[PDB]
């Protein structure tokens, strides 16, 4: 019959997962063992259990969802800084814990891995707090109920959940898994709601000639990319993506205007905004980054919000309906208002101003980069963009259809990418996988680099040696922005130990110059065995310009004085 | 006058740290700047916040407290890992974060590095768990009180606590702080108490002929190190150590019999502690670990319980006696029992029987690189030894008067010793530093090596290459014990950077052989600028005889059935 | 246009209140004002907050919803013991309390009601733990979402919900509410699950001769009564009712067998689903009282589960599947299998034993005022039965179709039952309402009856003075089961309070045999414009066999040794 172990691992299989996550513990090995029963998925390891963490955040985005399993206590409580980053970005991780023997419990027992006291549930207390649904499972009979209800919740909330599985009962028999189909049961729109909230919108554009629509970083958690299109191919309005939307709207469709974000915004777009008689905002998240230290916030008696799972729209508010029947239906009946292209068109503001081609024996700097790289971005392209320089130039790339970008702005843990993106092209491995990392994130999580040398993933990995922390550098500067440099080309030979007890394929080269780059790069493209990292050397104060107007921003919001309670 | 973060900066140095750990962010930034203020210590950069705690933890261990600076959620969440860990091994580490303006509590803002809802204090909840005490700071006026709340506190619980300061209040003015005596002040022992728990104990022995005196790993919390040898020299019984009390008694003392650590215990000492009439307990841990998987738990009838602040003797619980005090004046009253060492000594088991040195030429073996570790062994040096087998080879050396052990015993979080092992050699260069880290825990913190060569400490490094978690496949065995293996001398380089922006000192080396490893040692011993990282390649299953025994009832401990309720 | 208070006002009568209950308090004055602003509901005011709580959980049996409205801390407190009570019992009741100004949050501000320290998050935090949801509102935006939230997940869940609102945030303007038809929003059955848990029942009873079917006391909650009857009269098997779904079935259906309760079951009940070859049970709720001390439990290999949202059958789990579809659809498709109800009739066990009519001018006795309470059974009656012996009375009672029973069997809080039956007799005031309370219940929460005298409700109160804690006294005698006896008559008129401020046509009678008793009857039956109190006067020991037996049971269970961990 089916295990507890086991019915985790078909639960896995069921929702789409081929691979799960994994740092062995004493807690956990039975747990592995019946997961690594069900063949139609792999177990992957990882370095450490933050790595871990992100390495499953990294996989949802490439496949919907994920799960990593970890030791309890040491290993759950470093996990969960990647849970609640993947609560803050709206993917569907399931983080299991190991636990200890269920006869510990009530039994005066003092256990390694946890605090020398003799209760066991402050982890489980701990995770409530960064999940949508935590379950304690202590006998095989609790399993087949936690089990369900922590996978259909991650899966209907787009959220992270946790489970512990008690280290003897995860070889215990329990009943079998259902239909897989009512894992994914969800509610449907209310038909009255979705109506009046469709007819309402019309209601309030009908007098309205420039209306804009603003696409949010929530709209993949939707469901609603593709209805996003319909409407805004119906309506022909412009359309601007926020900065942590980039790749959610075709940038090659008509009626697409570039990047809205505040004073940083692409030429044209923050007046286009700011005359707009109607913002149509889709999912958005507006926080103090968004916003560029609050500086730029939609007009509220012009907004029309909506939300993944209710609209907010002339005044009257609607729960219970979905952001893809909303697009759906109002693409049906919406007419066509043409006047916010207009309004933009005749502003006369131009493209976006790019560097042209580089000297290629001067010496490198950050522009040229970012050419070579937007150089490489086919259909079948992802970037994985970390917090730092490398957020402001992925913006300023133009994505064919089909690329896609990967932000991690709301959480914005530096060194998220390494393990991210390790996790993503596990996930979606015919891709060309491209991963831009400052030099100061790579420090956090660099050790997950020698993964992707173990499973021979081809990611190419554009490390950017400044020298120091630069964005922050950008904030306020102080002693603490100065780094330790290492040969970060160098640590590639280090992961592959070629002539030790195994062996690996990565490549790791310097680049001084756009030359030596771009001869770089043609080695990384021929190189399909494993990573290629290419050490980009350029100084401290060789960024975007958009960096130095939005830090500067982020430092006065962040200092503004206490006001009068 | 005082701001909030020079108030923090001069109760730190009061309480003796020359030294504070720090990973910049945005929410503490200003912070940093007011600690810079104060020039009586030196601020310590970190690689990630997991190794930024865990450098406090090691520092804390060379100099009595510690403290580590983190940004809100993103740092501090990871660092939370480090925090429950000083809980587990009774250090005073505290942890301070940064934390949101004070103006975003209750106005509706989602805000960067949270979960992307409007209220903040799940971080200070989620640390109330961990911690001994636990405090947010909001305004200027409470920060004087919740910081002196918190660190006296820490001070004399001998636990952790937590604080986290809105970002624009760290310049705001406070109060002065008072005395640095103040900060001590703690109970004294109740004088009835402390002479009725010397009196039962008398009365407890006074037909008792073998009396044995069992060292836990609290002795040190309870500052009883001292004292335990005052009361020991006077009762002229057999005194053995626990695992994780080692170094925590004088092992060249006349009366010191070696480990007691049930079936893995030194020759002798299993039997003498199972015939004593009498087990004088100070401050013991007993865990599942600590009692070889529960095999090897005290006699109830036979125990005396003199724990830090506590004596349970003669079938009375003495409540505020503390062991320093209940140590010294026992040592005054009692009468020399010599029994439990005459008993000890009649057995003729002999001396713990170790390997004679190999012949140099041949492949490494585990013995020998043991064997010329114990050899550098000096009343200068401390040895930090990792969670793996290195825990059994450190148990297995006899220590020079005043040479010192670090142990995580009751934490055991893989990866510990490296962050740890700086943090100490920061606290305390005038000694020998000794690291003897596994393969498998050197990769989820490897990179805090990279500040040993930024600060030019001279720690030595033995790196065990045994191609992954050998301690794990001597308690259960899988495919999940296996790693990809690292070119680990190389790495040193890597960290130096020579030729890039700034140098090191670091050496890697390799041992194949025994004549090869003691040919590093000299290179390492003749390196005071930097680290040396001497790789010793030996075989998965070339293991301690002790790890083998261990493993094995810890993995029945773990798997045991659950009982009928 | 709306407010934050008419916003929840609204919402509140969408989902079908008619009242809401309410005690006043500074912190929540504004906003009781906001709520009175709704004409189509009546605000009711209460003595204190547990009763408060508790007349807002008996509203919701009678109409399927409620709502209790408290002050900070000092009100909200006492209501989470009620609110944990709606839990326990599966009602949605949904708990709003008034809270501080918003400006006090990182203000440093002590508040009057709190703990003496400056931060306010306790009380939210405390909610967490009793609730399905729970929200608290610091800024009038940030309100309808939270609002919309708690109401639609107490309604699908059927469990009780937490909100607080800041108290100089009640008046001011908000958007407006959408349609009602999306708080009923909920997911459907999934499809392919509904009809393989269907056909998996026929395949597990295709050969099982002997099919019983037991009615648990979730099977209002799942609003599945009326399908249960479609199901068991095409079954044509043996029903039996658990003890707390009393009237959840109707007992003069002709499948109906009474009560399953273990040792106390009617005659040939525990026999017949002893030897039934399959159980199909109801929602049901397996607890400690229940199973009679763990002594009746089902058969796990005979056990169809069909709890509220999955079915467990013949090995398989199928979550998504609603108790009301699959006993439709089965009933659709299942044959008639009367072996069970053959078996029954085949034992020829009898009706449950009852006694005759007592000669009138005898000393009252217990079973005498349970044959005339049953008596005034019609199809329009209910009876609130209280914790205590009245459990067991209210158990041997037959029920008229249409008649209806309320328990609160798995919380158990004594005096719950008078503010229970206020809220109740409010809700149905059409309704013939009897209440039956034994006199150590009744001190808890007497001040209720009041507010019955206060609103006119012709509440029928058999008042049971057997001088103490009878139940208790049958589980385990002590002194602590005595009590200070009131004269319970008397207090009738103190509530009434004719010749004060105000009035009250409450009566209060005595009862020492049962020809007063049948008198009193009649004046209760007369009285249409307040309570009648009827005072009977029986021994400590003279109550029903079955809590002599279930007590016993009861007590082993509570006190049996602590098994070896
Ligand atoms: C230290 C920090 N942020 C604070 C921070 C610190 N700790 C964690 C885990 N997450 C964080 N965001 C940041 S953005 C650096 O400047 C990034 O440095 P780098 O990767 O080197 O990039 P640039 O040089 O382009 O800025
Ligand atoms: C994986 C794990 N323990 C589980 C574990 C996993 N995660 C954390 C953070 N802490 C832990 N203790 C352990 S003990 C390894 O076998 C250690 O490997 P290594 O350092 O390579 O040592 P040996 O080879 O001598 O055993
Ligand atoms: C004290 C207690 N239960 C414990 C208890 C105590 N506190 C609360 C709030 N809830 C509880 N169930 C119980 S059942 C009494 O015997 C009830 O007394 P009474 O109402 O007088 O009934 P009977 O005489 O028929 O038993
Ligand atoms: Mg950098
Ligand atoms: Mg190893
Ligand atoms: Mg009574």
């Amino acid at each position: 019959s089916y295990t507890v172990g086991t019915y985790l691992a078909e639960r896995l299989v069921q929702i789409g997962l081929k691979h799960h996550f994994a740092v062995a513990g004493d807690y956990n090995l039975v747990l592995l063992d019946n997961l690594l029963l069900n063949k139609n998925m792999e177990q992957v390891y990882c370095c450490n259990e933050l790595n871990c963490g992100f390495s499953a955040e990294g996989y949802a985005r490439a496949k919907g969802a994920a799960a990593a399993v970890v030791t309890y206590s040491v290993g759950a409580l470093s996990a969960f800084d990647a849970i609640g980053g993947a609560y803050a970005e709206n993917l569907p991780v399931i983080l299991i814990s190991g636990a200890p023997n269920n006869n510990d419990h009530a039994a005066g027992h003092v256990l390694h891995h946890a605090l020398g006291k003799t209760d066991y549930h402050y982890q489980l207390e701990m995770a409530k707090n960064i999940t949508a649904a935590a379950e304690a499972i202590y006998t095989p009979e609790e399993a087949p109920a936690k089990i369900d209800h922590v996978i259909k919740t991650a899966l209907r909330e787009k959220k992270p959940v946790y489970l512990e599985i008690a280290c003897n009962i995860a070889s215990m028999p329990c009943a079998a898994p259902g239909p897989a189909s009512a894992l994914f049961n969800d509610e449907a729109s209310d038909e009255a709601s979705l109506n009046a909230a469709v007819d309402e919108t019309l209601k309030f554009i009908a007098n309205r000639d420039k209306v804009a629509v603003l696409v949010g970083s929530k709209l993949r958690a939707a469901g609603a990319e593709e209805a996003a299109v319909k409407f805004t191919d119906a309506l022909g309005g412009a359309v601007a993506t926020m900065a942590a939307a980039k790749s959610f709207f075709p940038e090659e469709n008509a009626l697409y205007i570039g990047t809205s974000w505040g004073e940083v915004s692409y030429p044209g777009v923050e007046k286009t905004m700011k005359e707009a008689d109607a913002v149509i905002a889709l999912a958005p998240v507006f926080n103090d980054y968004s916003t560029t230290g609050w500086t730029d916030i939609p007009d509220p008696k012009k907004l029309v919000l909506a939300e993944p799972r209710s609209v907010v729209v002339n005044g009257i508010r609607f729960p219970s309906v979905h952001l893809k029947d909303y697009l759906t239906r109002l693409a049906q009946k919406v007419s066509k208002k043409t006047g916010s292209l207009d309004f933009f068109k005749s502003l006369n503001a131009g493209e976006l101003k790019k560097a042209a081609p580089a000297d290629p024996s001067a010496p490198l700097v950050n522009a040229e980069i970012a050419r070579q790289v937007e150089a490489l971005l086919t259909p079948n392209t992802t970037v994985i963009a970390e917090t730092g320089d490398s957020w402001f130039n992925a913006q300023r790339m133009k994505l064919p259809n089909g690329a896609r970008v990967e932000y991690e702005m709301q959480w914005g843990h530096i060194g998220w990418s390494v393990p991210a993106a390790f996790g993503y092209a596990v996930g979606a491995p015919e891709r060309r996988n491209i991963l831009m990392v400052g030099d100061g994130s790579f420090q956090l999580t660099a050790q997950e680099v020698a993964q992707m040398v173990r499973l021979k993933l081809p990611v190419i990995i554009f490390l950017i040696n400044n020298y120091g922390y630069t964005i922050e550098v950008m904030i306020h500067d102080g002693p603490y922005n100065n780094i330790k440099n290492w040969d970060y080309a160098g640590l590639m030979e280090v992961f592959n130990g070629n002539g030790g007890y195994d062996s690996g394929a990565a490549k790791g080269l310097k680049a001084k110059t756009g030359g030596e780059l771009a001869e770089a790069i043609k080695v990384a493209l021929a190189n399909t065995d494993g990573p290629t990292l290419i050490e980009c050397f350029i100084g401290r104060e060789d960024c975007t310009e958009e960096l130095v107007k939005w830090g500067k921003r982020v430092a006065a919001a962040n200092s503004r004085k206490p006001v009068n309670k």
